[PDB]
C-alpha cells in the first residue's frame, strides 16, 4: 500500500482523523485528508456548544460541512458526541430537574435526526466514569439527573435514529482496571436489559511508552459482550520537544495500538484526534507535552506512520 487509506481498506477496517472544517482550506491539510483517510469525525463541530449554542437554537454549518466532507470524499462519517459534560454551554447547566432533562433529551432527538442517515456511529455518551472507578463526579449530567441518564440518552438516540451504531466512549479505559470494568458492567447491563448500545469508543489518548500491555485482551472482552470496539481518539504524547528516541517509541506504540485491534475481530478501526502536530489540542492542555500526531507540524510524515502502515 502507498497509503494508509489503502492499508485500512485492505484490512477491512476504517483509519479515520478528528477534523477541523476550517483547515480544509489549508491545501497540504486536504490533501492528507483525502489521500490517507477513509473515515471522518468533527473534533468541535457537533459537541453541543456547536449545535445549540442557546436553548432550542441549533447551529449545524459547521457539523455540516464535516458531514459533507465525508459524502463528498467516500469517508465514513462517525459523530462526536450528543451527551458530554464538558463543553457544555452555561444555559444547559443553568437548568435542572425536568427542565434539564428535557433540554438533553431534545439535544439528542435533534442532532441525531439532523444527521439521520449520514452519520454511521455516534458517541452518544462521552466520558461518563472516573479514573478509579465509578461514576464521573464532575458530570452536569451525573450530577442533575443521577445515573440513568446514560440509558435515558441512548433510548432517546436510537428512537431519532434507529440504525446508527450508538457508542459510549471514555479515556483511560484501554486496558482493563478499575475505571474499564465500570464501562464493562455498564455494557454488560444495557446489553442484558436490550437498552439500545451497539458500540465502545477507546479514546486511547496515550502517553509515549506507556501502552497498555493487555488492550487487545480489553477490546475482546467487552466486543465480546455483544458489541462493537473502535478507537476513536489516538494520540500518544511525548515530552516535548521530540528527539529520535521518543519518536521512534511512540511508532512502536502506535503499532502495538493498531495490531491490538487488528487482533480483534469486531475491533472497527482507529481514528486518530487530527492529522498535525500542528493543530493537536495537547500541548494547551497538557504543557509541557505534545507531538502526539501522526505528522509534524510541517506536514512531514513522522516514524509512526511507517508503523500504521505495517500494522494494517
Ligand atoms: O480542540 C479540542 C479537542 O481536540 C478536544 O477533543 C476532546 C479530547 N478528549 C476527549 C473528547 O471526547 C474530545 O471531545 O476537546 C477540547 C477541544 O478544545
Amino acid at each position: 500500500a502507498t497509503t494508509l487509506k489503502e492499508a485500512a481498506d485492505g484490512a477491512g477496517r476504517d483509519f479515520g482523523f478528528a477534523l477541523d472544517p476550517n483547515r480544509l482550506s489549508e491545501a497540504q491539510y486536504k490533501a492528507i485528508a483525502d489521500s490517507e483517510f477513509n473515515l471522518v469525525v468533527a473534533e468541535n463541530a457537533m459537541k453541543w456548544d456547536a449545535t445549540e449554542p442557546s436553548q432550542n437554537s441549533f447551529s449545524f454549518g459547521a457539523g455540516d460541512r464535516v458531514a459533507s466532507y465525508a459524502a463528498d470524499t467516500g469517508k465514513e462519517l462517525y459523530g462526536h458526541t450528543l451527551v458530554w459534560h464538558s463543553q457544555l454551554p452555561d444555559w444547559a447547566k443553568n437548568l435542572n430537574g425536568s427542565a434539564f432533562e428535557s433540554a438533553m433529551v431534545n439535544h439528542v432527538t435533534k442532532v441525531a435526526d439532523h444527521f439521520e442517515g449520514k452519520v454511521a456511529s455516534w458517541d452518544v455518551v462521552n466520558e461518563a466514569f472516573a479514573d478509579g472507578g465509578g461514576r464521573r463526579q464532575d458530570s452536569a449530567f451525573q450530577q442533575k439527573l443521577g445515573n440513568g441518564y446514560i440509558e435515558t440518552a441512548f433510548r432517546a438516540a436510537r428512537a431519532a435514529d434507529p440504525t446508527a451504531k450508538l457508542c459510549i466512549n471514555d479515556y483511560n479505559v484501554e486496558g482493563i482496571n478499575a475505571k474499564s470494568n465500570s464501562l464493562y458492567d455498564l455494557v454488560k447491563d444495557f446489553k442484558a436489559r436490550g437498552v439500545p448500545l451497539d458500540c465502545v469508543g477507546f479514546q486511547s489518548h496515550l502517553i509515549v511508552g506507556q501502552v497498555p500491555g493487555d488492550f487487545r485482551q480489553n477490546l475482546q472482552r467487552f466486543a465480546d459482550l455483544g458489541v462493537d470496539v473502535r478507537i476513536t481518539e489516538l494520540d500518544i504524547r511525548m515530552r516535548t520537544p521530540s528527539d529520535a528516541t521518543k519518536l521512534a517509541t511512540q511508532a512502536a506504540d502506535y503499532k502495538k495500538v493498531v495490531q491490538a485491534c487488528m487482533q480483534v475481530t469486531r475491533c472497527q478501526g482507529v481514528t486518530v484526534w487530527g492529522i498535525t502536530d500542528k493543530y493537536s489540542w495537547v500541548p494547551d492542555v497538557f504543557p509541557g507535552e505534545g507531538a502526539a500526531l501522526v505528522w509534524d507540524a510541517s506536514y512531514a510524515k513522522k516514524p509512526a506512520y511507517a508503523a500504521v502502515m505495517e500494522a494494517f
